[PDB]
Formats: C-alpha cells, sequence, structure tokens
C-alpha cells in the first residue's frame, strides 16, 4: 500500500558489522557546544529559563548580533585530550558533538561559510581536535546536524512562493555541501544525527531526506544515520507512510523512553536515546537551580532502561565557554563511571531479554544467553521475583560483582525467588543468571 519513492531502505535491523558495533556500544555522551555557551542563558541582564541553546529565539537576537559572539569564542581551558580522557573515564563508547546547532556557528573550519571556529580568536579546528583525541582512546565519534539554520538568509520555514523554492534550492546545496565537508574531513565519523528538518520546508522535500542519507552512504562506509532526517513522498517523518523506519535507528527519545510493558515494539528496530541532566537544557545554561537537575542514579537508571528494551542511550554535557567543564557535569561523569566499571557487563553488547518487566529493576541480555538482573528498587520482602518465559528454567543466580551464590528458590510452575545479596550492597546492583531453555 501507498507506493513511495523515498520511504524506508532497510527491511528489518542492519547487522553489517558497522551497525553491530553502534548498537554493542550502548552507551554514549552528547556534547551541545557552540556561541551559545558564551551568554549561558543570559542576554542583557536577563535570564531566560528556557533551553540556552535557543537564546538567540527568547531574547530576538538578529544574526549579525548573535553571531558577533564569535568576537568573545576563545576557550583557553580547551584540551581535546582532557575530554577524551573524561569520556573515557565515564565509560562512553562513542560521543555526538554538535558540528553545527541552529544558530549555524560550526565547529570545524567550513569553506562554504563565514561563521566558524576558524574566523574567532580561538582559530582552531575544535572538531578536528575532538575526533583524533576521541578516536585515540578507542572512542566512536558521531556528528549531530542541523538542518535549519539561522545564519543562511536562503533557508526557509514554508515554500510560498518561486523565490522561496530557488532559496531554499541553493539552501540544500549550501547543506550537501557542509555534509559533503564533514564526511571527507573527518573520515572515521560512524554516524550522523540530524535535526532541524521539522519545518514545511523540508517535508515538502522528502526527495532530499532520502538524497542526503544516500549520499553520507556512498562517502562514509556503514555510516549510520538517524530517523529524524527522513520525510518520505508525503511529508511523514520518522516513519514512512507504511509504517515503516527510515534511516537505521529511531531517534525520537528525549523526554521519556518507552514504556517497559506497553511499547515492546522497539525491540524490533535499533534505536537511540538521548537525555539532559537538567529538565531541558542542552547547551551551557549558567541557572541550574531553575529546573529539576537528575542524580547520577536517576541517570544510570535510564541507561540500563533503553538497554533492557534494545536501544542506546546518550547522555548530554553542554561545555563551558572557557572549554572546562561545569563542576556538576565532572561529577555526573565520575559516578557513571564508577558504577559502568563495576555493572558494565549487564550494559555493553546487551540488549532485549524477553522476560516480564519486575519492579525490582530490568533485565538484560548478553551475547551468549547471560541474563542479568540490575536492581534499583530492593525489595523489604528480600526476595526478587523472576517470572520466566515458557520452557526457560534458571539454574544459578551470582553476584557479580564477588561472584557469591545467590539462592534461587521456585515458588510457582513459572516463577523463582531469587535471594537479595547477603549484604545490602548499597547501590543499583547486577545478579547474573544461567539460563537453560527446553
Ligand atoms: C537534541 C535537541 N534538539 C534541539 C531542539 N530543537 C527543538 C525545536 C522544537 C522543540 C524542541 C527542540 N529541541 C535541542 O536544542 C537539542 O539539540
Amino acid at each position: 500500500e501507498i507506493p513511495l519513492k523515498y520511504g524506508a531502505t532497510n527491511e528489518g535491523k542492519r547487522q553489517d558489522p558497522a551497525m553491530q558495533k553502534f548498537r554493542d556500544n550502548r552507551l554514549g555522551a552528547f556534547i551541545h557546544w557552540g556561541l551559545y555557551a558564551i551568554p549561558g542563558g543570559e542576554w542583557n541582564g536577563k535570564v531566560y529559563g528556557g533551553a540556552a541553546e535557543w537564546l538567540k529565539s527568547w531574547a530576538k537576537v538578529p544574526a549579525d548580533e548573535w553571531l558577533k559572539l564569535m568576537d568573545q569564542w576563545n576557550p583557553t581551558k580547551f584540551d581535546a585530550k582532557k575530554w577524551a580522557k573524561m569520556a573515557k573515564e565515564m565509560g562512553t563508547k562513542y560521543v555526538k558533538i554538535t558540528t553545527k546547532h541552529h544558530e549555524g556557528f560550526c565547529l570545524w573550519p567550513s569553506k562554504y561559510t563565514k561563521y566558524t571556529v576558524a574566523n574567532t580568536p580561538y582559530k582552531r579546528d575544535i572538531l578536528g581536535e575532538l575526533v583524533k583525541a576521541y578516536n585515540d582512546e578507542g572512542i566512536d565519534v558521531h556528528f549531530y546536524f542541523s538542518v535549519m539554520d539561522w545564519s543562511n538568509p536562503d533557508y526557509r520555514y514554508d515554500i510560498k512562493s518561486k523565490e522561496d523554492s530557488i532559496a531554499f534550492s541553493r539552501f540544500l546545496e549550501f547543506t550537501d555541501n557542509q555534509l559533503k565537508e564533514l564526511a571527507t574531513r573527518y573520515p572515521t565519523v560512524k554516524d550522523f544525527w540530524f535535526d532541524g528538518t521539522w519545518d514545511a520546508s523540508v517535508k515538502k522535500n522528502g526527495w532530499w531526506t532520502a538524497h542526503a542519507e544516500q549520499m553520507l552512504k556512498e562517502l562514509v562506509p556503514g555510516v549510520a544515520i538517524n530517523s529524524r532526517l527522513r520525510a518520505d513522498d508525503k511529508g511523514k517523518r520518522h516513519f514512512d507512510s507504511n509504517g515503516r523506519l527510515m534511516g537505521d535507528y529511531e531517534s525520537g527519545y528525549e523526554r521519556r523512553l518507552p514504556d517497559p510493558v506497553k511499547d515492546l515494539k522497539v525491540t524490533q528496530w535499533d534505536w537511540e536515546a538521548c537525555m539532559t541532566i537538567p529538565e531541558n537544557q542542552w547547551g551551557y545554561h549558567k541557572d541550574w537551580s531553575l529546573s529539576y537537575v537528575k542524580t547520577p542514579i536517576e541517570v544510570i537508571d535510564r541507561i540500563v532502561h533503553a538497554v533492557s528494551m534494545g536501544g542506546n542511550m546518550v547522555v548530554n554535557f553542554g561545555p563551558q565557554a572557557d572549554g572546562d567543564f561545569r563542576p556538576e557535569e565532572k561529577a555526573m561523569a565520575t559516578a557513571i563511571g564508577k558504577w559502568m566499571n563495576r555493572y558494565g557487563k549487564a550494559v555493553y553488547a546487551c540488549d532485549y531479554a524477553g522476560f516480564e518487566k519486575q519492579d525490582w529493576g530490568y533485565y538484560t541480555r548478553g551475547k551468549n544467553d547471560e541474563v542479568y538482573m540490575v536492581v534499583f528498587n530492593q525489595p523489604y520482602s528480600e526476595r526478587l521475583i523472576v517470572k520466566t518465559p515458557k520452557g526457560i528454567t534458571v539454574e544459578k543466580a551470582t553476584l557479580l560483582t564477588t561472584g557469591e551464590d545467590i539462592t534461587v528458590v521456585e515458588t510457582t510452575r513459572n516463577e523463582y525467588n531469587v535471594s537479595v545479596p547477603k549484604k545490602n550492597p548499597g547501590e543499583p546492583y547486577v545478579i547474573q543468571l544461567k539460563v537453560r531453555a527446553a
């Protein structure tokens, strides 16, 4: 039904090695760094509560005046090796980096616009330095790219005339030029994560979205492309008019994750969630008292939740103007890293286990049929309920960290009580199950 020139291309999950790597990585970090870091949510004595990276919009700053922030771009504390070390110690396996946000300032020295790092006091190719430094630590790099661009007067939100259609065609060619540049200048890039593709102008030019995906896949072998890029012949986004996923993975969940009981459909495709530490700040905002700020355990909960349902999780950071990270973000990265060093066998290279969800936490499945119980909510009963699928039995339980044997008691036909450890681990913890299928 509904025939389409620009609808889905993959049927089912890609299983080539590059997609396996994307998937197995599981845990990433996001970097939102751009001129917005300089004002940090404040303009002319007013602190705006909205997302800092959107301050141009909240304070109604004309482009030319916003882009003059370039004269203040001088992050003297920037050190790409230090950033890569922070990422490595956090336990991230990849980093997604804002190459260009809506504002249109480029973190690489683009030859297609003057609004780049090259034309700042700092001069240096930030994106290039990061690529090298993260790659040297064995960390994959993914590129965020905003199609919407507030610095280019050829951009259009909608096509309402011939003059608009011509300006927008130029814009699309400009866009292609930047994308080709990114793909050829940084050939180790593993993914392009598009944003700012929701306007009517883009929805009417589905053909371009398909072309952008194909173009990049020809330039970068095995590259992944997110769903958000893609609009079909009819302007339907992410999933085409026949309900098929466009791009290589679904990129949708930001505020909330799929429901572990009601949204099991997501296990059928690759997907990646991205999350902020405050409620809704991606770029650096100077005042984190303005909204709820997640604790490390709340973030770890979300990371395991995503992997338990077959998805990746990416934790966002908004570096300071000076090129260092704020104390709250250093604390977060360090806490996550300490937990991942202990428990990361239940995260990396893991996936949906096919077990009925229980209240204590989440299951994940390893590559050799290990089933991990990740416990976030400790039962006063001191018993962790495990209901197995038809034909599956539990043969052993072990505490991950110490190897100590944990008692498993059959309670009914398809159900066990797995005891909690003899000593309360004092933090979310992992019990590994050995299971057998009839
Ligand atoms: C990953 C996130 N996507 C950007 C964005 N643009 C939006 C436009 C409308 C509503 C929400 C938006 N989030 C945010 O600035 C951030 O980059």
